[PDB]
């Protein structure tokens, strides 16, 4: 029930020092697969992960030959066979090396990012799918949380206005006031998930939606991240 | 079946001429209650209904102690039993004291505000309900109403462009053109109303969203509200 | 089961020589029924049918008693029965007379314009559906697809923000990422269709809706699609 | 000395029961005068003129034949001799539904500040699509969206937060002011703008 | 007196077939002019000059050896002699895919004002990165979001609904023109201002 | 010659643990001191210092006396005797939130450039409430969202693209600088104006 076909994958070059994170090019497709490899830890971040994460994110924006990233996470916990995408970072702290720097990446790099959403999104890692162009979720295990125990500052967690311009002030606003649980199904109604997979089935969909962003031309694929993020269609 | 559970509840103190509006504070936690208190007229608010209301909230502002505001109406009607959060004013103007002020400082203020729409949320009364923080709403009661009788002006009613940022252009649009009433699992769909409740338990719910407000860090809230009403995480 | 009542409409005067466009008045109401009328080519625009649309439009827009207007496609084809609203410009154009001009006159004009979806709504069509105000579908045959085979420069189709205002910003991307098609019903769960309507009842629905918006006053209604294009109340 | 030209104006039809604004028709020109009428109390605004000045508004505003709407404030005070656009505040309307008919309006509202234009009479000029000054009677006074979009956000943030007493030449620099005119010629050139956009028109 | 250096400019392979633009990579530099080449008509553009300014932008554009591209108009006229940057409208694309285009474009795009930028031409300038004007020759009229987003509302207002013709000096004095030049010097000191951008690259 | 008054400020009870800020208390009136204390690296931040700003900063907004904040930098430096407010990035919190408490606390922030503002150190300035800036020694330098709320985007966009230096003069003519002042006098007009705020509380 594994949302990882291995097969379908070979490890991009260059990379051999990673620990945190896997780096993947799909054998066919211009789609790489990045994704947390902590389940042990329920794919918390540490300032190395994020470090890795931004890494392998920069290379993916700079290779040519890559047109569409699947941000996920790898699972499950051989501890208690839960599922998670990204706990967030340092549940504690209040008592690249900053997740905001690749938050801000994802958000401007010209191609698609899609967040698969295969368990456990909270806190950072609720904010890392936000600001993901698209967002695919397992039904069975994706749980959405915005919580900021993992924020250094006092002042909330990050990417609140994203969120607003994806499900409405009134249901951001509950989100980040309450940081209640939510599923796909509750997330998708809302409009921060984009649909719902069947857990075994959802990098195979994911390698879908790859495909037919692939399919189009390149420019205009880029042209229209940038118009998005502007607010504006430059018309 | 009445929402309002009273022994719940004490008076606040330095308010006892009000006589539209009643305002509470709970037995234990740091959340008080503001209500119409004109049954008998649906809830409609007079000039001298406004300057409580301000009076009241600002009050509700300003106290240390404080966290959340539940705004909603007392009923029911012993005329009709029926049920209303807010009518509207005066719905033949035309032929704080300006409810604009209340809209205003719900706006502004930094603490969260959760409307419960107990019943009719009429002109004045609609957009009172769109411009708070949070929306629950009676399933059995509630009804939604963008009208315009109540506003002196010709241009039209109020918060539209707080709506839009809501449910989107295109049911904002239709919300206010054809000034149709909406149930609350209509809203909620749209995404104006955070959560649909029993109508006897509106406030038992009211008050469970806001002790879990109240749980989290003050400073993230209040951060958070001025962030929403930017546009902007400022990240 | 045709969605067209031919006996409650007349020709507009002064537009004899119209080919590619309909254009009528209601026998008793204040709107207009604007209409593309290339079934056979399931309603494509073609840049003298972008002429009429445009100048059709233009007079609505200068008709003191004209308050609402119904954009829609003429259907079906005779050669497969199939029903299109508009099918987009040339699909093969890279290897007013454009259709921007129609796409910011309906936007601009100080009058609602509601899009009766009977069909497809694909390419230029899709944008031009986005645009209008108001959005009525037909169940059983609306069909929605965003691509841009009928735009000539590079850089992407049209409108991507004002869908985004009115879905969100997770399903604003993927339906111009994916191109893939929607039913009234999906569309109006992501917020871009404001009600879906039994096929023959389509323009029965859109009368009523057009007699709704006439009943209130035009001066609250054209200063309230000035705000919403705005986006602010001007408060 | 007095911007007000007689000559030039004719009262409106209709509104002979106005108290606290003034509401004329130029002889010739499709451009009318609205002026707030309470200089002495500095023309500031009480729940009454509030109600009369959006009444003015709504029929310049519906009238086919007028392109243009010069806003301004009578005087100098009778009681002090001072010179005043608006000092703000002193009632069925809001004086944010005037502010809200004044940018909307397919008219241009050209605001002719002759004095001092403080609180709500300061907002009343930023609202307005262009403003001509008085050189040396204007004074500007803030006692802040709409603002930054014309000075930029620090000079905004400066003028609300301080809330020092600006020129017309000052507001003109930042981006407030359209234009700085002898103040016995204020609507003389106020006159002239609103001619070139009926020009335009 | 003329702009143009012929000794600093190499045309563009695969051109030789545009009749309305003309198209040529600095000799050394990592830049670009685009021009409008229809001198005996202001510069106006007819939907031809769109579908030829829109291919050579977009060529531009996909140059990976290029960093900042100089829009601006050929001169003076054979016609009457005047100066003109684009006077706007005189067809597969619209002018305004070519507007979204300067604006999304990952290279710098600075508008070279040589004269007359009227209409559709004006908006063009207004939508480049950066905008250079020629202080004797460039004249700016337009017959407005954006804009306002350099001069402030107020400023963009007056420019929109009086429709006067202003100077380069005025207009970067408003915020909508970088900087001022010599006619003689307006691509040398747009090349220089190219070669910095370059430099940071 | 330097701006600081070590007669006028005394420290903050509790903050005698800092070694990258200084954080003092004005000795009479509701103002507070917040300083980049690394001249001999050109006060540049670690993640240490943004740690330490972060917490002066918040310690700052907590308090109920206070009104307005100096954000500055102390010089010169004892390596090469340049002046520096900040030049930018040389670990638990992200310069990206303290630029937003600087932006949402309800105190004002005055950012005082007494020398280089310049990276990240150029980002810090723009968006403090308002700048105040050193007529001899501020130089900004950004090595662009809220900067063209301030300056139009034209000039944010120059600023960005061709990475010059300008000084205190220029920012202010732009509007990204409130007030220009001598050197000497930085701290003293910066006290001068947190006290018109703190009057007008």
């Amino acid at each position: 029930d594994n949302p990882f076909d291995a097969k379908a994958w070979r490890l991009v070059d260059g990379f051999d020092d990673l620990t945190d994170i896997t780096y993947h090019r799909h054998v066919d497709d211009a789609t790489v697969r990045v994704a947390f490899n902590r389940p042990e830890v329920r794919n918390a971040f540490r300032p190395h992960t994020v470090d890795e994460l931004y890494r392998v994110l920069d290379h993916a924006r700079m290779s040519p030959d890559v047109g569409v990233v699947l941000l996920t996470g790898n699972g499950p916990s051989p501890k208690d066979g839960g599922w998670a995408f990204c706990s967030g970072g340092d549940q504690r702290i209040r008592g690249r090396l900053h997740i905001l720097e690749v938050q801000r990446l994802i958000r401007f790099m010209p191609k698609v990012v899609i967040c698969l959403v295969n368990g456990w999104a909270a806190g950072g890692g609720h904010s890392l799918h936000v600001v993901c162009d698209l967002t695919l979720a397992s039904r069975e295990y994706a749980r959405f949380k915005q919580t900021d125990a993992d924020v250094g500052s006092f002042d909330g967690g990050y990417g609140s206005a994203y969120l607003a311009r994806q499900v409405g002030q009134k249901f951001a606003r509950e989100i980040f006031f309450l940081g209640r649980t939510y599923t796909a199904e509750q997330m998708h109604q809302m409009g921060a998930v984009n649909a719902v997979a069947e857990h075994a089935e959802l990098e195979t969909v994911g390698l879908q939606w790859a495909a037919e962003i692939n399919a189009k031309s390149p420019q205009a694929q880029r042209m229209l991240k940038f118009a998005f993020n502007l607010l504006d269609d430059g018309l």
